[PDB]
């Protein structure tokens, strides 16, 4: 039975080819960790590869678990040919993909239509940039015009679907609440936001930051009236007692909070985006790490 069986909330994780094993043993809802990227499912023009988003898709409704599409509008791993196209080219391209994946995919529980707004936007023109900023009307005159019409473009093609906006060194501190929140009021003046993101990677939850800042930025998202979901959780793993001492000091925060509806780990297993900072879990041997045991133990004191 995974972690969260019981309790009034989901835990999952990211889901990939070495995140594969066991995987349903411990996390009951999941995001593809690569696969439902643009640049993964259409690296070459007009030829969609959705192999490795059809498994995710697929397992999650095998396993009756909540699926994340992760994601539409992000500023890396989008196709290495849109960034050379005319804005006018570029739309309608942004245009068929949200399409395609309305058409393929009609069972998401969450759509996040953009992630890191404040970090990476797809302004950029190196090999997985997508340069299409423009093409989505730039700034603007919010400053944020490109957010609301990948948005907008979202409740167009998928008008049914809750969406989120995700986002990463959210709550660590109180001017990056205040600008995301901003984002997300110029989404709700449209109606266009269903729910609001925060990854809560290891470098967003160090303890140079007090654990009542988080909080009290949670609770700032929270006035919304928006659920709140963390999205890619993980504690690095220098040593054992590391990630212990931290699980122990930043999970709680986030899982105990009324706003926050579920929390997905950034992977569990080795292979995970944190491999060399050691955040798994489960150790190369298969063995469950201190952090595990604890997490297993705290999640089920905590329904
Ligand atoms: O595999 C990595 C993934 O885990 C992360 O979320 O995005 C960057 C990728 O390189
Ligand atoms: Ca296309």
């Amino acid at each position: 039975a995974p972690l969260a069986a019981t309790a009034s909330k989901f835990l999952g994780c990211a889901y990939g080819a070495q995140q594969a094993p066991g995987f349903a043993q411990y996390w009951n809802k999941l995001t593809p960790e690569n696969g439902g990227k643009w640049g993964s499912v259409e690296a070459v023009r007009d030829q969609m590869d959705w192999s490795t988003l059809d498994a995710a898709y697929r397992f999650a409704q095998a396993n009756q678990m909540p699926f994340q599409m992760h994601v539409m509008v992000w500023g890396n791993q989008q196709p290495e040919w849109i960034k050379t196209l005319r804005p006018a080219e570029q739309r309608r391209e942004i245009e068929q993909w949200f399409a395609a994946v309305a058409q393929r995919y009609p069972d998401i529980a969450l759509l996040e239509v953009v992630n890191e707004p404040l970090n990476d936007p797809p302004s950029k023109a190196d090999t997985g940039g997508g340069n299409y900023l423009q093409a989505l009307g730039g700034n603007g005159d919010s400053g944020w015009e490109w957010v609301l019409q990948s948005f907008r473009l979202a409740r167009r093609h998928f008008p049914h679907t809750k969406l989120m906006i995700n986002d990463y060194s959210i709550t660590s501190s109180a001017q990056a609440t205040q600008k995301y929140l901003q984002i997300v009021r110029l989404l709700q003046r449209e109606n266009l936001v269903d729910a609001i993101g925060v990854q809560e990677h290891a470098f967003e939850t160090t303890p140079e930051v007090a654990v009542s800042v988080h909080r009290d930025n949670l609770d700032a998202l929270a006035a919304t009236g928006l659920p709140i979901y963390i999205t890619e959780f993980d504690l690095d793993g220098p040593t054992d007692a590391q990630q212990l001492a931290d699980y122990k000091r930043v999970f709680p925060v986030f899982w105990e909070h009324p706003a926050v509806h579920g929390i997905t780990l950034w992977g569990f297993r080795p292979g995970l985006w944190r491999d060399k900072e050691a955040a798994y879990l489960i150790r190369a041997d298969g063995t469950e790490r201190p952090a595990l045991t604890w997490l297993r133990d705290y999640v089920a004191a905590h329904p």
